[PDB]
């Protein structure tokens, strides 16, 4: 599985292995301050956020799950969501969430293994996607989540949760800034360090 660190060079090597043309490359997001965001090449189509699992995460996510089940949320049918059943798989799952939800922006090489995996898993349930990932030997190389734009909304994709989380309106053009605002919200949940990479045009 992808190592549990925010490392663009390793993640881009993985993208190449998986058969993606390198006109999208991960970059570091050096921090949330606007002059740091300006160093991220645009467009951006995904942000991966790395953070440690804490007791606060477990308590908050339980509250959030109850809230969403009670109020409902909009998760459009186009969102690709894969459950996590193996801890150390969260980096690889993050990468899959980033590519699956941006498939039409991507250029896949002929025998691309990730292209194959995506075509075969587009109609699977999140649970089936987890099982297939476990089976799929060609995908072989403290928590990661993905932030993407789908159909006008900003989705958080965390395979430890039961579903995507809708964080409000966004667009392809404003995804980086809107994702960073969601990261600021996340960090308010715990009285840490910011560690993120962005999938950027190259
Ligand atoms: C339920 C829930 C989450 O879903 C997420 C993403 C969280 C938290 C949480 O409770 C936190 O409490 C800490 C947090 C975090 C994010 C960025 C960072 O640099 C350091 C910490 O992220």
């Amino acid at each position: 599985w992808l190592p549990l660190e925010a490392n663009p060079e390793v993640t881009n090597q993985f993208l190449k292995q998986l058969g993606l043309h390198p006109n999208w490359q991960f970059v570091d997001v050096y921090g949330m301050d606007p002059e740091l965001l300006s160093m991220v090449p645009r467009p951006v189509c995904a942000v991966l956020l790395l953070f440690p699992i804490t007791e606060k995460y477990e308590v908050f996510r339980t509250e959030e799950e109850e809230k969403i089940k009670s109020q409902g949320q909009d998760v459009t049918s186009s969102v690709y969501f894969m459950k996590q059943t193996i801890s150390n798989a969260c980096g690889t799952i993050g990468l899959i969430h980033a590519i699956a939800n941006n498939k039409d922006k991507m250029h896949f090489e002929s025998g691309s293994t990730l292209k194959k995996f995506l075509e075969e898993s587009v109609s699977m349930s999140p649970e089936e996607r987890a099982r297939y990932l476990e089976n799929y030997d060609a995908i072989r190389v403290l928590h990661f989540i993905a932030l993407v734009h789908v159909d006008g909304h900003l989705y958080e994709l965390d395979g430890r949760k039961p579903f995507p989380i809708n964080h409000g309106e966004t667009s392809d053009e404003t995804l980086l800034e809107d994702a960073i605002e969601v990261c600021k919200k996340f960090m308010e949940r715990d009285p840490l360090r910011f560690n993120a990479i962005a999938l950027s045009a190259a």
